RNA sequence: ACCGG
RNA sequence: ACCGG
């Protein structure tokens, strides 16, 4: 049936110039080494990813899929929701949007300048006025930084990114935010992922896992899913929409929406050439996220009947989906993923690699990381999230004039608090940086370093100071990451460790807690840590 | 550099 | 800002 994207073969260009590495990387090069490996992806890597995106789309839906859609749809029915003014919209807008092409920006509709107040009145009416002619957007190639990886085929190309002007932009929102915001949560329910906390995912996947007889569990990744979006799955997407309690205006709206932008439509580069035409879903607009979960959740669903995978436990994190059933036999187990993979494919959902059945959970990829253990302070089992920590560490090391990579530092630091990469290696080298640039109370990203352990024992709680038997997977993954990127080995940290807590305790003050508390791991003769008054206020 | 979290 | 698309 359908292609995914055309192409008038114009360029994809930059937005922000790319920049050059520089010869000294100095925040980073005692981190580690081999700064050769990590790389940032560039516009002309644009040309390759659109072809590993364009291609035919062909669906063929079923009984079963029918009936999980009728569900669905009856789910969507509980709902009510109602349009944001224009002005709630406008004050939704986040800080630094790209300005619109009519001249105003994110500040004027923020603080609802006239001019801006004006074309977005404009903007709509058209949409409850005019329902065929397709919105034009634009597409760019998002820059990210990867570490090369040779087994598979040297360096990633750029992502593509598609979206509106800023005007349309505010109407999705006025139209569909309070949707976004109330029928995931009524669809889905325990498996819509979005809703957990790194701590709370860990705690569904164990439950979900207790509550099984003889459980089996697996994870499908696909990697293009956008591109594999059907235009009957996204008007499918608005007729679940519709489905809810919802004024005629807003249903104009949203079906004006899903024909004129959602559906597809031109493209244009940021030098205004047409640069292609597409069919599939825009990373940009405001459904994607949550068009995404239901459609794969509608598929996946339709996909476990087919394929009699029993007593599914689901977690959708968009793109990527967790199962875990009941094991009818590693013979049968195998024979039913299969299936699986034949209805998604069916449904136009295909994979990246095929899903395989695991029976232990840390070996289950997905939302990017996995769940693994040690043990607390008093022997018992601690489950957390982790994941591989190359993208991490390259990321850590990646400097220009225009970007430091400390946010980068205390982003990890933060999610994966309790890893053993995190509280050995990124830790370590965050205060070593921060102690001798004197820079240790100055608000990263609005949070102050000298509260990190009020903040991890708020999220991830005491133990997080405390874990010690990390197991054989982590262990290996992570001295593999440091051997493949330069990083001094695990015991050069410890050292390096003792010495900044050294620093940090004789500082004194808040200093002195970051050194008790995130480096207890260091020192050989351990110290009793209690509770955090601070930590209740977080 | 858009969307979500 | 970070992380995910």
């Amino acid at each position: 049936s359908s292609m995914s994207y055309s192409w008038t073969g114009a360029l994809i260009t930059p937005c922000s110039p790319e920049e050059e590495k520089l010869p000294i990387n100095p925040l980073s090069n005692s981190l580690l080494r081999y700064h050769n490996k990590v790389y940032c992806t560039t516009s002309k890597s644009a040309s390759q990813r659109a072809k590993k995106v364009t291609f035919d789309r062909t669906q063929v839906l079923d009984a079963h899929y029918d009936s999980v859609l009728k569900d669905i749809k009856l789910a969507a029915s509980k709902v009510s929701a109602r349009l944001l003014t224009l002005q709630q919209a406008c004050q939704l807008t986040p800080p630094h949007s790209a300005r619109s092409k009519y001249g105003f920006g994110a500040k004027e509709v923020r603080s609802l300048s006239g001019r801006a107040v004006n074309h977005i009145k404009s903007v709509w009416k058209d949409l409850l006025e005019d329902p065929q002619t397709p919105i034009p957007t634009t597409i760019m190639a998002k820059n990210e930084v990867f570490c090369v990886d040779p087994a598979k085929g040297g360096k990633k190309p750029a992502r593509l990114i598609v979206y509106p002007d800023l005007g349309v932009r505010v109407c999705e929102k006025m139209a569909l935010y309070d949707i976004t915001q109330k029928l995931p949560q009524a669809v889905m329910g325990a498996s819509y992922g979005f809703q957990y906390s790194p701590a709370q995912r860990v705690e569904y996947l164990l439950k979900a896992w207790a509550e099984k007889k003889d459980p089996m569990g697996f994870s499908y990744d696909t990697r293009c899913f956008d591109s594999t979006v059907t235009e009957r799955d996204i008007r499918t997407e608005e007729s679940i929409y519709q489905a809810c309690s919802l004024p005629e205006e807003a249903r104009t709206a949203i079906h004006s929406l899903t024909e004129r932008l959602y559906v597809g439509g031109p493209m244009f580069n940021s030098k205004g050439q047409t640069c292609g035409y597409r069919r599939c879903r825009a990373s940009g607009v405001l459904t994607t996220s949550m068009g995404n979960t239901i459609t794969c959740y509608v598929k996946a669903l339709a996909a476990c009947k087919a394929a009699g995978i029993v007593a599914p436990t689901m977690l959708v994190c968009g793109d990527d989906l967790v199962v875990i059933s009941e094991s009818q036999g590693t013979e049968e187990d195998e024979r039913n993923l299969r299936a699986f993979t034949e209805a998604m494919t069916r449904y136009s959902a295909p994979p990246g690699d095929p899903p395989r059945p695991e029976y232990d959970l840390e070996l289950i990829t997905s939302c990017s990381s996995n769940v693994s253990v040690a043990l607390g302070p008093r022997g018992r089992r601690r489950y957390y999230l982790t994941r591989d920590p190359t993208t991490p560490l390259a990321r850590a090391a990646w400097e220009t004039v225009r970007h430091s990579p400390i946010n980068s530092w205390l982003g990890n630091i933060i999610q994966y608090a309790p890893t053993i990469w995190v509280r050995m290696v990124l830790m370590t080298h965050f205060f070593s940086i921060l102690m001798v640039q004197d820079t240790l109370d100055q608000n990263l990203g609005g949070v102050n370093p000298l509260d990190l352990p009020a903040i991890i024992e708020r999220l991830h709680g005491l133990d997080a100071f405390s874990m010690h038997t990390y197991s054989h997977h982590e262990l290996t993954r992570v001295a593999s990451a440091l051997r493949k990127l330069g990083a001094p080995p695990l015991r050069v940290w410890k050292s390096r460790a003792r010495a900044v807590r050294a620093s940090l305790i004789s500082r004194g003050g808040k200093a002195a807690v970051c050194g008790r508390y995130l480096f207890n791991w260091a020192v050989k003769t351990k110290l009793k840590l209690t509770p955090l008054p601070e930590a209740r206020l977080l």
